[PDB]
């Protein structure tokens, strides 16, 4: 009992934190259509299901996003249609993942580990804080789209946004850090340290917002998006395969539930599968996911600027925990200083020379390309093909 | 002609920023009639004397301001008279400066430097950060002394004064503590490093101020502050004398301006000495001073929350040049993580028990007596002898 508590205790609140996060991500990003408690039902429902990993990423945020973009903008598909119009986009999801399913999945283990992730695991980050950084513009003028001339909205902009957003934004950035770093704190006390580390960033919730306080042929072209979702959770979900299982220690079923979530209202989270394993070497989904079927009450009960806070917190946090930025920066580094960086494992004595670690060059130019073609449609349709196009072909290119 | 002028540009925006921080402390601190400039006077009029060190420090700022006290609400001397005030008052100073002179300088070297001063530059430090915070609590509701029922204040309290306080204010600090840093940062260019470093803190003002922008019976009873005075001043003046003369490499003289600047409207300053010294072994004095008679129309062209910025970053900056703080951290510090820290040049291999350590209690004991005494009058008064009365005494007593 006590023993799986733990772990359920701290994963809990490590998941829940965004995907309520990409939940109002939605409540804004989608005009309100979709809530913050939507996305979590696509977390707790499958969760309980299960006979880590499975969650809400902001790939499936986005291309809900795109949908939006699709739907909107396209003559007499608008709004209210949208609800179900995930669900038929959801069949031929579902169907993709039915014809590739386990045979599909026999081949992902080799190409993208080992050198592609690096690119996704960054372009995520990319636009989680440019993501964070719309965030901290919502905190002014966007009230328009939340109502019409309210008494907030006048000199709660230059003036109280720069509280609002600024402060408790970066502020929880900040100590929000503390979760990560406080295990080798060399002041403190070991037997409470890691209760201040491992649930530091919901404490830092707590301590925050105390702070803040304190004052159809379409349905026939629907095939696009389902073909493509396909090969990027291929990816995604088959990462978490490839990280639960690691060599430190039903493939397909994910497209059943598609069509479920679908006609409703999920993924291999990349963070999260992770942090669920190492416990068992020093059953439990449905535990959380359960306490996630409180935090569709609790996010009701919790009931915000702290929130971006999170979106360019949670997106700084996979900078270490990323070879291709260590790259960028020992990339964009200087000559001299680069000698005293004397702990780099990465580069290693058969390619002393700079030069051969030059290439990064051309993974920051493709990931430059996707982050300049995301912010278009068409182009935000197609990256994950990018990826296929390019990566997979250059690896026998590379030398 | 290019060697001096280093030294002089660094050391000149080294020195103004706070002798005008303490400044504008005395343009609210004493309600407008002792203002921005007339500190600046105190420093460049007797630095383009000398025929380091000179400067205003906050035992000037802070017993100028107990002066203001002790005028203000005795019935009759209120203020106007204030300004000559200290004129009569610097009469006893500079006395007593006399009659103790190079003759009692010649004893100042053993205790003080030794033992003693480690209090002394955190207590300076301890109310320096407190009178950083009374300046973010400025930015609400104090514009009352500043005028009445102003445009200003209605909503420009629990909104804006969030941005004008708290943001600029403490992101000076951060963004500030790179001029300590930036000289071993590791992705940067060795050429320019220093550039960004020294004038980091001015830079800081021109970058937080563009990010700012973006949107008679006493008369005889004088002689009591007038005593007190010099034995402080022998401690700090002549520890400019001790650490510019460091083994590394006209002691009166301070009474003859005295009296000069207490008719009209300073002392060696702790921090600003080691600086000046250190570049002739890889004259001076008139080229900075005269520039600060620049900063005499520069704070006028100058023409504000991140000044406290640097009130609490100023105060932060003596902490790690400061053993007895390394001790009260290492003192309120864990019993097993401090086998982790090996460094640690100060306890040393003959004291190896923590309780040979354990005194700091006393250090400590005697500093919050000093802080708990100085926030209140007639113990305001009698804070340097609290010092004299103890700590020369207790150097036998120790073991």
């Amino acid at each position: 009992g006590f023993r799986i508590l733990a772990p359920t205790t701290y994963i809990f609140f490590a998941s829940a934190i965004p995907v309520i996060s990409f939940g109002e991500q939605l409540e804004r990003s989608t005009d309100g259509v979709l809530t913050a408690v939507q996305t979590l039902a696509s977390t707790a429902i499958c969760g309980m299901i299960h006979s880590l990993i499975l969650g809400v990423a902001e790939p499936t945020v986005i291309m809900y996003t795109f949908m939006f973009n699709f739907a909107k903008a396209r003559p007499e598909l608008g709004r209210d249609l949208f609800l179900a119009w995930s669900g038929w986009v959801c069949v031929w999801t579902a169907l993709m993942l039915f014809v590739l399913a386990i045979c599909g999945a026999c081949s992902i283990i080799n190409r993208f580990t080992r050198v592609a992730g690096e690119l996704f695991g960054l372009l995520i980050a990319m636009l989680f804080m440019q993501q964070a950084i719309k965030g901290l513009v919502d905190e002014f003028r966007i009230p328009e789209r939340e109502n019409q001339k309210l008494k907030e909205f006048l000199p709660s902009w230059r003036f109280a946004n720069g509280m609002f957003a600024l402060v408790l934004s970066f502020g929880l950035l900040l100590t929000g850090l503390r979760s990560r770093k406080a295990r080798s704190w060399r002041y403190g006390t070991g037997w409470l340290r890691s209760l201040i580390a491992d649930y530091g960033v919901p404490l830092m919730v707590l301590v925050w917002t105390g702070v803040s306080y304190i004052p159809i042929v379409y349905i026939i072209g629907a095939f696009i998006p389902a073909s493509m979702i396909a090969v990027l959770y291929y990816f995604d979900h088959s990462v978490a395969s490839q990280l639960a299982q690691q060599k430190e220690f039903d493939l397909l079923l994910l497209g059943f539930l598609t069509l479920m979530c679908g006609l409703l209202g999920s993924n291999g989270v990349i963070p999260q599968s992770p942090m669920h394993t190492k416990s068992l070497a020093t059953v439990s989904n449905l535990l959380q996911s359960t306490m996630v079927g409180g935090c569709v009450a609790a996010m009701p009960i919790l009931k915000t600027s702290v929130l971006w806070g999170y979106f360019a917190f949670m997106a700084i946090e996979s900078l270490p925990g990323n070879q291709f930025w260590e790259r960028i920066l020992l990339l964009f580094t200087a000559p001299s200083r680069r000698f005293k960086v004397l702990y780099h494992a990465t580069f290693v004595e058969t390619v002393p020379f700079k030069t051969i670690a030059m290439f990064t060059l051309f993974q920051t130019t493709y990931l430059l390309i996707c982050f300049g073609l995301t912010w278009i449609p068409i182009a935000g349709v197609m990256f994950p093909l990018m990826i296929m196009f390019l990566i997979p072909v250059r690896q026998y290119l590379l030398p």
